[PDB]
């Protein structure tokens, strides 16, 4: 335990913008994203995370990559996948215009199946790629995916192959890693899944964390700070 | 008691599973088709797809024609995940010839990722039930069935009366669960053959090798034992 608290004073903060006005009051804006008095309110309760939210997280944790003892951080918007199993390597390619893939650490991408998310990870320290379910079930397709996107993407940013030695592909199985109760947490785990994996740290919580990791996320985001 | 699959049936069952032809149609009905790929899905260590449980919802449903049985329509099983996703927008176009409250029940499979559920609307007895098989809780969409009521207005002009009708995600005990994710959607299909029957959810795990032998069997004589 010892989560880092939530003050009374943080508390007000929080309670304010889960109040009623201006839906499209800019709360905050960053790296090409908006969080407005809306977005946050899907985190409200037991509502449903938006991909905005979700982006928004995870580009913190990407701009917090950027500090030293921790791993180097791109994260893919939450489209990212879905264009991908969709319409292939073409429709896709373009996105990472001006990005080395190959430069940084980790990749997280958010993965969209429905009304559900989920969570891969390519860490190429440990050379392998990683699907994180809070619902216990595997996508090694989602997997290979990856990989094939990998491999094409060697090719067409850097000419060279891509050496799959040592490269493993798999998901961690319910026992492995906390597990939801509440369908709409899915986004909340796989957004702080992504948030120890990043530190490099045990993913130690579990369901019972969430009501507060809710208003934690709330309240980060709002000042663009991590705790 | 349960009805047994003969070694006639069992022989005709071994038959469609085998390597070749995967794109080969087995049978077609309700304007679904159902390959053999599609029937490899019931094979024991596999996740039935959609093709399959949208067969066997359209196989309750026709049962359901039978008087003594009460009525039923079963939504496809894209329906829930669209409502949701996008909106009632998004779904109204798919009842266009169907009169959703000249039935007893509604079937709504929820496909949640890998899992699979399943909620029901009973019209003659008041209310909207959730059964997952892996101990799971989703609240909003015993809600959203009841804001989905009252928005089919769009329909027939006219308000729903929503009179103490309630909302609850079935407990564990209440109702049997797996032991292997692979069979939550026989677990979806299976509370759901027992529900519009109106006899009880009579069955466990131990059953599901069985129920997915039958199924084969079912699926391909369209017809239910």
């Amino acid at each position: 335990d010892e989560f880092p608290e939530i003050t009374e004073e943080m508390e007000k903060e929080i309670k304010n913008v889960f109040r009623n006005g201006n839906q499209d009051e800019v709360l905050s804006e960053a790296f090409r994203l908006t969080i407005t008095r809306k977005d946050i309110q899907t985190l409200n309760h037991l509502n449903w995370l938006n991909d905005e939210i979700i982006n928004f997280y995870m580009n913190m944790l990407m701009e917090r990559s950027k500090e030293k003892g921790l791993p180097s951080v791109h994260a893919f918007n939450t489209f990212f996948f879905t264009k991908l199993k969709t319409a292939g390597y073409q429709a896709v390619k373009r996105w990472t215009k001006k990005v080395d893939v190959f430069s940084v650490d980790i990749l997280l991408v958010p993965i969209h199946l429905g009304v559900h998310w989920c969570l891969a990870v390519v860490d190429f320290r440990k050379k392998n790629i990683t699907y994180y379910d809070s619902m216990g079930g595997i996508n090694n397709e989602a997997c290979r995916i990856l990989l094939q996107y990998l491999k094409q993407e060697s090719i067409d940013k850097k000419r060279k192959e891509f050496d799959t030695n040592g490269w493993q592909l798999f998901s961690k199985k319910s026992q492995e890693i906390p597990q939801q109760m509440n369908g709409s947490d899915c986004g909340m785990f796989a957004c702080k899944y992504a948030d120890c994996i990043t530190k490099d740290r045990p993913i130690n919580f579990t369901q019972q964390h969430m009501p507060y990791f809710r208003k934690r996320m709330v309240w980060e985001i709002l000042h663009r700070k991590l705790l």
